[PDB]
């Protein structure tokens, strides 16, 4: 019982486009751009129209970069993230009710106001290194388990 997620990544030579959400699950921490995939779209289609609707951005090419299962204690589905990555994006981006983007140094990622989760995988992303993670989570805040492994293939 698994249901499918993005999660995009506009990672330039020295920064990093996040989304601060406005509202919704993750409400109030920078994140990625994305959400669930719908019915009728890919995977890779479903990430593209959601850093649409989230920044107002296009790309050229999304590339593989990482797959994260999280578990939810109590939640019947698990969450299982296709992360994605880009450098060439078209457009600047742009506010929209769920996100209010920023650029940030790569050494000035805001891992405090992020996902708990980041902090661990984000040096292979920013590492160019392929990955496999799963974290379960107690709330929004305590992670109880997780692994992180590098993978050849996502």
């Amino acid at each position: 019982a698994s249901r499918l997620y993005t999660l995009v990544l506009v990672l330039q030579p020295q920064r990093v486009l996040l989304g601060m959400k406005k509202r919704g699950f993750g409400a109030g921490r920078w994140n990625g751009f994305g959400g669930k995939v719908q019915e009728g779209e890919t995977i890779e289609d479903g990430a593209r129209r959601e850093l649409q609707e989230e920044s107002g951005l296009t790309v050229d090419a999304l590339h593989k970069v990482g797959q994260i299962v999280f578990e939810f204690v109590g939640e019947p589905e698990l969450m299982d993230v296709h992360v994605f990555c880009t450098d060439s994006i078209q457009g600047t981006p742009v506010e929209s009710d769920e996100m209010r983007p920023c650029w940030f140094q790569l050494d000035q990622i805001p891992f405090k106001d992020m996902w708990p989760d980041d902090s661990y995988w984000f040096p292979l992303l920013l590492q160019k290194k392929k990955f496999h993670g799963y974290f379960k989570f107690q709330g929004q805040d305590t992670i109880l388990d997780y692994t992180l492994r590098e993978v050849d293939t996502v």
